[PDB]
Formats: structure tokens, C-alpha cells, sequence
């Protein structure tokens, strides 16, 4: 059981500082008794086991009501739950044994289930307890979706093809017709339950820019992929030289880069404590699209701006040494999902890969800039 | 070459009536010679060389503009060479070993080169030359596509993909997006150069309907879908009680149900030969899509009508037989094309076994309403 | 904590009758202690701290001598810890994401450690205790296998593989080869230590063939197989119409179809009690190979005798209600083990879904047998719902 | 890309010409194979008889099946309507599959697939020495049971209780049934490899090969402990005489390619003596892993140091991005039954082997010089 080993060395029993009567946002339902324990700079703990709770109720929760987001990126339904708290639902879009085309562009990419799963098992690997707990669930599509919605854009879209399976597709832009529909064996079709934040209205969010977003163009490049000293004026812009935020943004960007996920224009923060607080990792669904391709664009945030946390440098060197690794501590907690295997061998091989990268990315640039002016400490 | 005994059997020796001054459509280039050799029962007939060399012309010749039909259903592109003759050219939009997936409706199904030429051989090993020929070629997409178009809707299309290869997508309406590009590795695509008919100017085509053409969408069934009995009432219809019709549908349905074709919706006539001449069998792009599925949808006009040409019933039973069969038959030809193989392996066993399919459905229809009311004769008179 | 709410519930509250001198089969080591509290009616109790305590024994003690189980279907060792007492190892043949074959027969099946495991938390929780203790357990295989052994065909067999692993098979029959080996990355394995229950020179066994024993043949069908009036004339039988026998057979039938285990060719009793025992549920480690298919074979039983302990009925009903239910009663009792997670959340969701089979079974069986012929009370006397 | 390759001139190679000897002898086509066998290869370019008595194998009705007892692993002998047979090894792996990385060279499976991709491998090498090999789905009732007059096989066919057809035959490794061959419901799918003339009217001398592995755990074998191995295995009769040497050097080029570690002997054709080609038979050991370059096959290159020129400049060849081993490759391999016969990683991984043995010839090259390593041609 090496995921118990992890989680007995010091760097695990970090102790947070003290919560005041601000950092707190505001035996009750799992859902509500994880909002309560959002804090300034965490979304849950280690020891809480709410968390491994809350896993538990989006797998075998009865399913109350389904609505469709309407003008999103792709399919994104909204499964509401017994107990009034609800969750997001992205539902499979590929198989497990596919990778992304290599012709594909970042803003082509399908979002997969897998990757909203697995970044939080990663997350809370990682210690940074950012991604909102999911799990994945096999769904009746007939007995959960169809038969239990008032949102006639989603009922009309239930067709049966003529292999006599239940499809259905919704109502997006990319990926919602006939021809990209979802189709059950003949009517359980598997997806992502992401549980959800608290609602907006009593609990504001500021959307955030990322300096390092993506042109969603092609032939047009991004500022920072044509200025090689793009990060100097970054560490000089509004709150990026206040935190505790550019150093946010170096966890955020090393996360995005194990999972492959080149997709990050935008993060979001919990407004009621400002410039000082955590990244909410939402939306990770185009990582683990590629297994056999590692995306050293993601990483360009961190040789360009060359400064991590020592809290998650020494974390991070520690899951490389054979006794733990990512890979190893991947499939046993990804073990305990109903999806298994929620990544296949070779995606955690990549884990490993990606992860030395990484190091030799710090160690490439702690030899140029030196340490302390490269690993901060908390 | 087992392609040679075939074109030496009796039935494929079968001589046409004399050909008066109708029956011509017209009264040198490749494809010129191809025009004029269209006659009322025909499409070019086995003598024919010309044939063989135009497609030597398709594999070839300089591609020298390059422009995008408006408003088509999937990507289509014409291409003109040259000596001033044209032909049609679809791209590769499915490799060969896929499958079109098992959910997908009719008209949801890509249309693929492979179809294109593989329809060709079929229906020339059938002897019923119907099919415009159709020859396969590696495009150069930079050279022979992008840089000699002056179609600003096909331009603005091409892009270089993350790989670094060339990519483009036209518009169209299916898979004409930036997520189903075509990609070469990294600038040649591959397609079909389908031979051009006559100009419409000096050669109309009346356009028929098929009276089993499916309801295209879903939950509407079709008109014989539902009444076993609905042929009983077609061959009592006008213009499929006088021909040389009703049969020449049945040489149709029975071409489509061994390549899988479910996308018959409408087919095509000369009208300069009126209600008396053979369909020419175009866009065949929706078949060989599935390999280890067989669709009886597609038989069913020969289930409800029960009735064959003799000439066609023959040869079916003939390309069954070992010594001729279609897989070796059909793997010969298909074997003189550049994009070898164009049809995968058990594509040609399938069409084995959707043969058999169609031999049994006749042998156990023409024990219903017997022999003479199913099989139609004209072999009288012949060897 | 949804387990503590079910061990409140009166249905688990059963009391038995007083224990005379006979009834009893009989700061000591654990395993001893565990012996002596074998009785006529049960194996262990409701804790009994000693049966938890003999888990930590089985997981932490130290291996003394290892020897190897002769001719066995695939390979079982022997520990034997420090204090003498000893237990019997499965190590592991099967990978959690794993089922067995469709193409597989029952009798080709493997025995992986994590069934036996569940099937002993399975069984706490249906209130039998009928199986032996078993906990999961990583073994360093050089220190605690290889290096404690005095068996020359046991050690022999270790070898390294081209990949750097120890490996080992020892010497079986049919899966004891170099092509059947057991890896570890490199140098631990994880198996189940099954408490080993009390020697027969002091514990004789009965040892019994159930009368629904599949023919362990292709092509030959079992007798069972073709008649369904079977049971009209096995509780005809000598042993089975004098118990809490052809009951206990419902308990051991109902048990063995909701791990999917169709390797129930003989079951075992303690003799010195005589015909009127509880059944040892021993050796279930075929149970827990397949999650998306339910093996309806195992039910024949039940559906030919239609007849069960109102017992163990209304605890089948109440493992189905969502406050309580086996699915998430059985994760957090199997989150107790080392080896976790024993048991993958299909398997534990088809534990549940298999449930609602046989508490279907039974209402179809109730609707056509009428109450009192079909459930026997033996809840006169017992704690009120 | 394909049709490329034999237009340029390493693939336009003539022969000596042929004297009553080197000879070993419109027919059947397994007949004209056996006819064209010679000294030097075993039927040349050109011959369209090879490309259709791969369509025999593959379409011809199958009259008899008999099982080559006490084998390995299982292998079936079919016989044809037309007098010739050949040899069926059946589908024992998927084609994802990877051999464990704890299985040692002699626990291997024997796979269609290799036998299949190592014909067209040998064939893009120009070395025609695999005798030609088609794949093929056989519906195992009506064209593997009930047309054999063998008990021995015929009792071993059961049916699942997933009402599957299956069997297992009686070999040694993986003969039992929990090892058994079962279609879904009734095809098993195999590579039937054309035979070689009878062992009675074509003699074959039977050779151990120097690089033998040693069968044994923590047994090494000779050459893994002596890097100085070849320095003495040249100076060893037959291994001096030819080209033979340089013959063993196409073959362990060959099997490397394919990961292919259990080539423990080599056949000849005797009639042509110790002057002649190795042929290459029952390769199904290859293609096992993608994802691992075993280098212990490659040893005797590093050993030895030469190689024929002619073998070498077609490996530069098959380097440049025009003549690419993969895509080359996959456009052969297409025209099996069985497509696709190697997953697309088995193909990427044969480019990766492929430089690796160039680079083993830059390195060796260049330590013992040009005209010591390469023969001239």
C-alpha cells in the first residue's frame, strides 16, 4: 500500500495557518459540509473524510432531476441529487485505448471523463487539494437521463440507432449532432459526476485571465510564444507580483502539464478573499488525451518565469524516487473508482515521464537562476 | 488470371441488338471517345479500350485548375486537365481498415474513394457497365489542390496541422469542419478521379426517384416498410410496367446490397433515349463501409418483387461458382489501380457472402411464384 | 458510519441458547483463544475483540517457518507465526481490473486471495460467521518466503526474471510452472492469511457432499440440472430433514450466489457435535471473478427447496435498504484490511444488484409456497424489529 | 511508396546464373514454389506465383487437418484439395497484448501475427528466405473439426459455457483448457504458412546456431560472459567458409528487428552443402513487445563486427523517409485477411529498431574499419 506510505512522510503533515473568522467563505449533507470547508487556501483537507464521503454519494445517489447548460463548450449536463446538492456531468466521449489525432489542435479536443476523474485523484496526490472531488458513475440513460428531465432540449435529442442502442447528443456547438452522439450498450452510457461548487450567487467568483492563455487561432502565436522575456513583464503586472498568485500559477501549470492539458485560458478564485488566495482547477477534461506525446508548451510558464513553491518542489522530487512515484500512487487511489481502469497503463507511464521533466525543468533552471531566487519557501 | 477466364464464359459474350440512328446520344481525347461511345443499352461495353486507357488518363494527367461544387452534401472537388475533359474527384475521408460505426444512420455514413472505384470494378464484373470510370490517384494537395485553385472557399480552408502536416476541409455541410480535416503525411491526401459525363448542355438527365428510397430521418418508417405487399402495386406504376424497368431496378438493388449502398434515394436516365434505357449507377461513395455486416434493407426490393433479368441471374450463380467467384475476381482488377489495396480483404469476402445472400433470396423466391414469373429471359436468341 | 449502524439494528442482536459442556467443541495467543470460542451454533461472535485482534496478528506477526500445501489446485503455504499458531496463505493470482474468462468453466478457475478475503467480511455482515478469519497481507517474498523455508521444492523454485523481479511457483499440479509464476515488483507479493482453524488430531471434521454438486465434466449435466422436483425428495434424505440443515444449505447457497462462487462441491462440519451444526463456509475463493454477469446456476437450490431461515430473510431485506445495503456496508469493512481496495466498486454494486435477486427469488417463492412453508422462525425469543 | 522500392536498383539485383546444381529439383502454385527454391534464394522477386500461392492459402478448401503431435506449442497441418498442405499456427494473443516483461524467452507464445509480419519483413529486406505466409479466419467446425481423421484433436473440441466453440489440441506449453483456442462463436483465425518439399525427396541438415540461449534460469549461456565470443567462433569450421557468417548476420539483423530472441537453430537445404542460404522458419516469437528493444538478440553483431554490404546499404535505405520501414511496412502487410496484421506501435517501434542496428553498424564500423566489416557484393 504505498498510497499509505505517501501520506505518513512530513511533507503530508503540513499544518495550515489559522483560520480567522474571514478564511472560511461562510453533520449536515456531504455536499454542504464540503462548502463549509472551503477555506482561503484549500477546497477540502487531507484528513477529512467528507471528501472520500462525498465520492460516495455522486456514485449511488438517487438522481432527482437532469438539466442541460445551455451555450456551453461541449456537452455538460447537471445532475441534481436527493439531498437538494447537486454535480456536473460530462459524459464519455471517448474510448479508453484512443489518443487525440496528432492533427488535432488544442481547441479541437474532446473532453474525456477520465481526465476530470483522474485530475483530482492527481490533484490530491499532488497535496493541492484544488479540483472539486469526482467520481464516475455508470448511468441508466434511459432511467436517469431521458425519463427524469423537464428540459425539453435534451428529451428530444433521444434517438435509437439502428443497432436498437439508446443515443443521445444534447445541444452545444462542438460535438452536439446525430453523427457525435453517445451511444449506450444498449442504455448505460458512463460519465463524470463533478461535484459542484457552491452556488455563485452567495458566493461570488472573479474569472480570471491567464497571462500564458492560448491564442485559440491557428497561424496566429501568443504573445509569450514569440517574446522569450514575456515573464519579466509578467511578474511586473497587477497581482501577479502580490502572491502566493505568479506561484499559483506555477503549481496550476505543472499540474496542466503531467496531464497533457493545453487548455488552461482561464482560471477562477473565490472573490471574497482576494488577491491571496487558492486556483480553482476546473475544467480539466482535455488531459489525457495523448500518452505518447509529452505538451512542453504547458510547461513554457515555468522556464520562462523560473520560480516554483518548496512545498511542491520537494513533492514533487519525492514522487520520482522509486519507493512512491505518480504511477504507482495513480492506480491504486484511481482503483477505487467504479471506471476502472480510469487510465490505462500507458497514461500512467506517462506520469512518470512527465514528472522527471518537470525536475529537469527546475534542475535546468535552479543551475541558471540559482535557488531561493527560484524555489520559494512556505 | 482468373479475370481472364470470365471475359471467355458465353455469358460474357452476350452480343446487344443493332444499334439504329437513335440509340447514340452524339452522331481524339480519352475522354471524348468515352462520351460518344454511350449508347441506349450501355455505358461503353467490353471491347472498349478506351476505357482502360482513360483511366491511365485520371492516374496521370496534368491537374490544371481545381474548383469546389457549391452546396454538396460532403467534400467534392472537379478537376480539369489538360486537354480540356474533366472528372470528379472525391477525397480520402476513411482509411481502410475502418468500419462506419455500428449507430450511425444511412445518411450519416461517410463517403469514401474506395466505394468510388470499387463500384466501378464491381459493376464491370457484373457486365453491366452502368458506373462512369473511376481511376485513384496520389494528389500532391500543395501542388495539385491548393495552388491551382481560384476558389477563395477552398483556399481559406487549408491550414498546417500541430504535426506539421497539410490539412483542409472545404465547406460542405457534413465533416467539412477543422475537427474532420484531410491530412496527408504531410502533403499527398489520395482520392478517387472519377471519368466526367457528357456536359448537361448537350446531354439532360431525367432524374427518377426510387420508389423504395428510405425515409431519411429517424422514427419515419418508409413506404414499404411497413407492406410486404408493396411491390405488388409498383410494377402496376407508370414507367416500371414497360421496360427493361422493374428489372433494370433489380440490377441496381442487387449492386448496392453487395457493397452495402443504402443511399439509393434517386437514380439517373438519358431521357434523349426516353423511358426504354439502362440507370446509370452514380455516387456509390456509401458502400463497402461495413465489411462484417451484412444490411438486408437494401434487398428488400427484391424480396417484395420477385423478379431478376436471366442474364444477371446467370452471372450471379456464375460469380459463385470456385473457379470464378468474386473475391478473386474482384481482388484481379482492383489490383491495376495506384491506391492497391482498394478494398480491403474481408471487404472481398464480404462480397462472397452478400453474393450467396442474393442467390438464396432468388432461390427462395423463385420457389414462391416459380421460375417464369420470377426469372425474366433475354438470352433468347444468345449463346 | 453506516456498519455501525447496522450492528445497533436488533436483527443482530440474536442471542443463543446456553452452552452446556457439550456445544463447546472444548492471556493465550490469539489464534488459541479463537479456537475455544468455537462453538456448536457459530464460529466466533459478534466481537469478541479477540477475532479483530487475530486479523493484526495475521497481518504483523512475524513468519517463522513457511512450508508448502501438497497437492492443491494452485499453490497455498503455510505460515506459521512466532507464537506457534499458524494460517493458511493464497497468494495473489489476479489483478483487481481482472474477471475470469466467459469461456472459463467453474472447475478451470482460479482462486484469487482477495475473494476469500471479502468473503470473510461477506459473511460478518449476513451475521453467519461461518468462515475462518482471513486478513490480506504484503509479504517481503526473500524475508518472509524464500529465506524462512526448510521445503527444498519450495525454494527451489524461485528464480529472478529478465525484468529484475523475484519470482517464484513452487510445485503444484497444473499451475505450478515456470509460465504460471508469481511476480513481485520486485520483491512483494500481498496475499490472504486465512486463520487456520484447529487441528484434526483434537477437532475431527465431517466432511459433507451437497447434493446441488455440479459434474465437474463438460458435456455431463449434474442431476440436479434436469429435474426441477430435486428438491421434493432431498428433504426426504437423511441428513436434510432433521435441521437447520436444508435451511443451513439456503444460508450456504445464498451465500455462495452472491459472490458469484460455483465451486461448492463439499462443505465440512465439526462431527463432535453431530448432524445438528452450522456448516463451515471454507476455501470461497472463487467467488469475486466476475461483476458483470450473475451466475444464476448457484440459485437452483433455492428455487427447488424454497425454503429459508427467517433469520437470515429479513436481514436480506434489510441489507437492500439504502440507510443500510450491502454495497457500502461492504467497502468500509473491507477499507479495515491492509490489501486495500479488496474488492473493486463493480464487484461491491454487483453485491447489491445480486442481492435483489435473491430477495425476488424469495417473493416469487413466498407468493407460491405461502409464509411458515417457505420462512422457518427461528426469531421466537429473539429481539422485536 | 511500396512499388518505389522495387524500382530502385538494391532491389533490381540479379543472380548468378543458375547451373544444374543449385537447383534442389502451369503446375499448382505450391508446386511451382517448391520448383523455383535455388543456392541463393527461395523464389525470387519477381515471381507472381509467390503473391498467388498466397491467395491458395488463404481461399483454398481445406480437405484434412492433422495435428504435428508433441510440438511446442500448438501447430496444424492442413491439406488442400490440390495435393499441397501447409502448417497452421492459431491465434494464442490479441494483437494489443504484450509479452510480460517477467516471461522469459522460452515461456513465449507462438502468434499468427509474427509468423505473418515476419514473411513480409523478410520480403522488404530482399532476403526471401521465410517461405510465403497468408492469414486466414477458418470456422473451426466446419474446417478444423469435422474434416480431420485425428481422435487426438477431435476429442479435445468442447463447447464454453459462453456457447463458444473451442479446443486446445495436445502439445506441451499452453496445450490444456485453460489454455484452449475458442472463436467467437465458432472462427479462431490463423497464419497458414506454405511447406516446404517433403523431408523425403528434399533433405534437410538441420543446424544448432552459435548464439544458442541458454534454456535455463541463472544458467548463462556461452556468449553472454566472453564479449571475445566471435573472435574464436570464426575460427570454427563452417563459419569461415561463406558467407555463412555474413548469412547468420542477415538473420540476427532479422530477428532483432522483431524481437524475435528464440532462433535456438537454422535449417538448410543440404543438397547445396554449406555454401547456400539459412531459411528462415517459425518466427511466431517476434512481435511480442513493442515497447522494449531486447538487445541480447542483437549481440552477435557487436561480437562478430561484419555484415554483408548488401544487406547494409538496404538498411540506409529503409532509413530515408521516402523508403520508410514502417510505412512501407504497413502498405504490404495490408493485403493479408488478417488486417491488421501488427498494431500501428509494432510498426513505429520496427523504424526505432531499425536505426538502432544502424547505429550498431556506425559504432562497429568504425572500430574495425570499412572492407573488414563489409563484405563486397
Amino acid at each position: 500500500s504505498v498510497l499509505q506510505s505517501l501520506f505518513e512522510h512530513p511533507l503530508y503533515r503540513t499544518v495550515l495557518p489559522d483560520l480567522t473568522e474571514e478564511d472560511t467563505l461562510f453533520s449536515y449533507p456531504n455536499w454542504l459540509r464540503f462548502h463549509i470547508g472551503i477555506n482561503r487556501y484549500e477546497l477540502y483537507s487531507r484528513h477529512n473524510p467528507v471528501i472520500a464521503a462525498l465520492l460516495r454519494d455522486l456514485l449511488s445517489q438517487k438522481i432527482s432531476s437532469v438539466g442541460m447548460k445551455s451555450g456551453g463548450t461541449q456537452l455538460k449536463l447537471i445532475m441534481s441529487f436527493q439531498n437538494y446538492g447537486q454535480a456536473l456531468f460530462k459524459p464519455m466521449k471517448q474510448t479508453r485505448e484512443q489518443e487525440t489525432p496528432p492533427d488535432f489542435f488544442y481547441f479541437s479536443d474532446f473532453e474525456r471523463h477520465n481526465a476530470e476523474i483522474a485530475a483530482f485523484h492527481l490533484d490530491r496526490i499532488l497535496d493541492f487539494r484544488r479540483v472539486p472531488p469526482v467520481a464516475g458513475r455508470l448511468v441508466n440513460m434511459t432511467r436517469e437521463i431521458r425519463d427524469v428531465t423537464r428540459d425539453k432540449k435534451l428529451w428530444r435529442t433521444f434517438f435509437v440507432s439502428p443497432a436498437n442502442n439508446i443515443c443521445f447528443y444534447g445541444e452545444c456547438s462542438y460535438y452536439c449532432s446525430t453523427e457525435h452522439a453517445l451511444c449506450g450498450k444498449p442504455d448505460q452510457i458512463e460519465g463524470s459526476l463533478a461535484a459542484f461548487l457552491p452556488d455563485l450567487a452567495l458566493a461570488k467568483r472573479k474569472t480570471w485571465r491567464n497571462p500564458w492563455r492560448r491564442s485559440y487561432h491557428k497561424r496566429k502565436k501568443a504573445e509569450w510564444e514569440v517574446d522569450p522575456d514575456y515573464c519579466d513583464e509578467v511578474k511586473q503586472t497587477p497581482p501577479y507580483d502580490r502572491g502566493t498568485r505568479l506561484l499559483d500559477i506555477m503549481d496550476m501549470t505543472i499540474f496542466d502539464f503531467l496531464m497533457g492539458n493545453m487548455d488552461r485560458h482561464h482560471y477562477e478564485t473565490f472573490e471574497k478573499f482576494g488577491n491571496d488566495t487558492f486556483i480553482i482547477h476546473l475544467d480539466n477534461g482535455r488531459g489525457f488525451g495523448k500518452h505518447s506525446h509529452d505538451e512542453m508548451s504547458i510547461l513554457v510558464p515555468l522556464t520562462q518565469c523560473c520560480r516554483v513553491k518548496r512545498s511542491t518542489y520537494l513533492r514533487l522530487q519525492l514522487l520520482a524516487k522509486e519507493e512512491y512515484k505518480l504511477s504507482s500512487l495513480m492506480e491504486e487511489s484511481l482503483l477505487q473508482d467504479r471506471l476502472v481502469p480510469v487510465l490505462i497503463k500507458p497514461h500512467l507511464e506517462a506520469l512518470d515521464r512527465r514528472l522527471r521533466l518537470v525536475l529537469k525543468v527546475l534542475s535546468d533552471c535552479v543551475e541558471k537562476d540559482g535557488f531561493s531566487a527560484v524555489v520559494e519557501n512556505d
